[PDB]
RNA sequence: CAAGGUGCGGUGCUAACAUCCCUAGCACCC
């Protein structure tokens, strides 16, 4: 059982990825951000590439979690951190796994591949 | 029934003991 926790954070500025294990930083990347809806928002977390918006102004918190198995992939999206009491805003289960974490963690990536290479780093 | 987050520069002392991770207070150094 692997697990990785991927936190977005959209701006109209910037939009951040950090992504942990057992809840510590692995890697982090981010992008020239844009206007979006709730509904942009949550496509985005998905890996989809959404309409823009005019800009909100607004700052929001989303929290992606990926979990495998030998026999499963769980995807799963929340408005905010999870909680206990909170009911995603996606959820997927999908009958594949992965027997090690370099695999998975290449299976991670792959849902934000495209975002990855607007990243914007140092000279 | 919606309702925790500066997700973290070191060090020392005292107190306490969130099913990804994260205890609090004071001080010194950077």
């Amino acid at each position: 059982l692997y697990r990785i926790d991927l936190f977005i954070t959209f701006t109209d500025e910037l939009i951040t990825f950090d992504y942990k294990v057992h809840g510590r930083p692995v890697l982090t990347f981010r992008i020239p951000g844009f206007g979006l809806t709730p509904a942009g928002r949550m496509l985005v977390c998905m890996g989809e590439k959404p309409a823009h918006s005019p800009f909100t102004s607004s700052k929001s918190l989303y929290h992606v979690i990926f979990t495998s198995t030998c026999n499963s992939f769980s995807f799963t999206i929340y408005k905010g951190r999870y909680r206990s009491w909170k009911k995603p805003i996606h959820d997927e289960l999908v009958d594949r796994g992965y027997t090690t974490f370099r695999e998975f963690f290449k299976a991670v990536r792959g849902y934000h591949a495209d975002y990855y290479k607007q990243r914007l780093i140092h000279d």
